[PDB]
């Protein structure tokens, strides 16, 4: 009865297959489409009513991972796939053997370790790549100090009747963390320590962003004196004009300012000299932007953090002072949410921002910030199969 | 490059899959590596770094499920696959249409719900599994009061640098929900409101426990007068002893006893007198066992609770005091974990169970309870392919 189930989704998952493995570098349709068939097999063969304990799986797979990671079991692990036993482990990491070998048991039957013996345990590719920088940046930091907001959206939710009472200083993290008043960047920033691990975080780019899909070398060329500058606001690590400086090298003396609150440019700010980009400390809710006639005015993931009011139209005004109508552009690199097929990739990272007030918007959205913030948008600029792209705006 | 690994994993798949839909009712050892390739296949077509991510989506994804669920979405929307728009989900549910929208991006992808279209939604039957009886018992339970510890096992064993500080009455759960000293189930009794909805998880028999596994009509009937007595320790809705009655009504006037902590007695003793069981209200961590010579105490799904030291000795040594040496029988049924090839369902349960300071044992395990008890063990009762067994003891 089940085995016809079974038997259909194993064709569709051959079938996806060879068209995956034929089409051409389509080929990231027909891969999202294997994905999907190969998830439905794995359902069918559970059944629906097992695959509904697959949320219990989950759940204490992801609190493992991330005690095998904070105790140090991925970095006290050989990788190469040789194995080490559960005493080794323990006494390398100070991890309880008990618990150590407790918490394998959620990463070894399909998780991304692999049990080689009783008691034996040995790395594999999924799981170094945990190790890997933009995962070892990102998940820690989600880990500690995101998923337990994000489990609590429920709880926050239940205390408004499921109204949207959620803002920026008001919202499942301030819930989880006791911190009302306070945004997540303010909470986190507190704590000096947590300054590293968070811009780290904020350097991660596991989709690794397309920074080619706008025409920085013609744009900024045409700006003579000091229209010829462009700032990073909210660049963090500056990696983001790193890389509009290396797609546009046939270049005058332009200036490049990297502009964040102070913490974030004390731990960057020797980096940035070095490459001949200026430092500047800038707060973007309490201050008007500081660089006036600018050709262009850069913002890559900051307005996903913030709605549209207060703080997305107050950082539009901050900016909208320093403007000049016709040399000054906004540009808003972001993703946009497509209003229909949207991935877990877009949800986990939408779902993610709901948790501190934040939000990634649609076409339709980004809209209506640009008119609640008299701009007219210029042009749309994203490269299809590209989540992220680029809002274009000027004063009307 | 990644092809001819994707081309592999399928090979695999289909391997697996022609196996299983060849063997005979080898069926769940067939069933479990047609799952694990499956799996594979997944994980092969998203690479090691992406798949990283998976534990951020099921984050996200749990979270969702959560709020749909609590906030009645499953509820409104219409069963058996007729579609729904956002507008009216909110409209009958109170859920904020924003959040909705963004929360359903989550579970359609592949999660459980369908996308229809723009802003609407249908149930497959993954979703509608959902308000089954033992997942609508269990999952809003967990979702309520485990996830969150589980999520915090970290944090709990940071405090003590990875070393076992974990008690019945110090521990993830008492750490998130903020109650020192309180074992779980003292915690969540407190407020009577829980009693309805933990009552109810404590049913949730998802994996369908068996309970022919040990012969209760041939031992019960032996038992003559007064010895002819069960009871069901902790037993709580009594579903245990209707299995009991039902597997052995070849009988006596034979006394059928539920045991349980006075709120759980309270929820069930109409329905439990109704079908001619006595319930009675007992603690086996403050007092002895209140019947004596019984032919046997069952302890089914209750020691899993509790470690050996100090409350697994303390209950074992309450019924003691009530046991005939060679006419009483400890029956412990519980999963029992085998020391390698363990499951995800092994992991949920038992990782689970280290957020309230409780644990599935293995075979050696129950060794040293019985044996730091004084007791012998007469037989280990497992129709394997079942997770559970029975622990069968006398004094010794
Ligand atoms: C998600 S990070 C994105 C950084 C960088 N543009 C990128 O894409 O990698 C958001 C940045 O905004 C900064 N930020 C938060 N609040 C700010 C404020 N009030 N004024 C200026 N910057 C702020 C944070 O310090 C953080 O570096
Ligand atoms: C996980 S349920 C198992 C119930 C039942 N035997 C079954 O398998 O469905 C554990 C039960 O132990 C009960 N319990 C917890 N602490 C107890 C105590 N101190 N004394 C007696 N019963 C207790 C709870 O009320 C709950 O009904």
């Amino acid at each position: 009865a089940q085995k016809i189930a079974v038997q259909k989704d194993v064709d569709e998952v051959v079938a996806a297959a060879q068209r995956f493995l034929h089409g051409s570098g389509t080929s990231d349709e027909a891969k999202v489409d294997l994905q999907k068939k190969a998830s439905n097999l794995v359902q069918t063969i559970r059944g629906p009513i097992p695959a509904a304990l697959s949320s219990m799986e989950d759940i204490v797979k992801v609190a493992s991972l991330r005690t095998l990671f904070e105790a140090g079991v991925f970095h006290a692990m050989p990788k190469g796939g040789a194995s080490m036993t559960a005493s080794e482990i323990s006494a390398q990491t100070g991890l309880d053997k008990g618990i150590l070998i407790r918490l394998m048991r959620a990463v070894t039957p399909l998780g991304p370790f692999h049990e080689v013996g009783e008691e034996e345990y040995a790395h594999t590719p999924f799981s170094e790549a945990y190790l890997t920088a933009d995962i070892a940046g990102c998940f820690p930091v989600m880990s500690n100090f995101i998923f337990g907001p994000v489990l609590q959206i429920c709880d926050f939710l239940r205390q408004n009747n499921w109204k949207d009472a959620i803002t920026t200083r008001n919202n499942p993290f301030t819930l989880a963390h006791n911190c009302p008043g306070e945004t997540m960047f303010e909470h986190l920033y507190k704590n000096s320590k947590n300054v590293a691990p968070v811009t780290k975080a904020e350097a991660a780019d596991v989709d690794q962003i397309a920074m080619d899909l706008y025409p920085w070398e013609e744009r900024l060329s045409d700006a003579k004196g000091s229209n010829a500058t462009l700032v990073d606001i909210a660049g963090s690590h500056g990696n983001g004009t790193r890389a509009i400086m290396a797609l546009a090298p046939k270049l005058n003396g332009c200036r490049f300012i990297v502009q964040d609150l102070e913490p974030v440019i004390g731990e960057h700010s020797q980096a940035l000299r070095a490459e001949g980009i200026e430092p500047q400390v800038y707060d973007f809710l309490k201050q008007e932007q500081p660089v006036h006639g600018a050709s262009i005015y850069y913002f890559r993931r900051v307005f996903h953090d913030w709605p549209d009011l207060p703080e997305g139209k107050k950082i539009l005004d901050n900016t909208r002072a320093a403007m000049s109508r016709e040399h000054s552009r906004i540009l808003i690199h972001d993703i946009i949410v497509p209003e229909i097929g949207a991935t877990m990739s877009h949800a986990w990272q939408d779902l993610s921002l709901m948790a501190i007030g934040g939000m990634e918007r649609t076409e339709k959205d980004f809209a209506r910030l640009l008119d609640i913030a008299g701009l007219a948008l210029v042009k749309v600029w994203r490269k299809p199969g590209d989540m992220m792209g680029i809002i274009e705006a000027r004063l009307k």
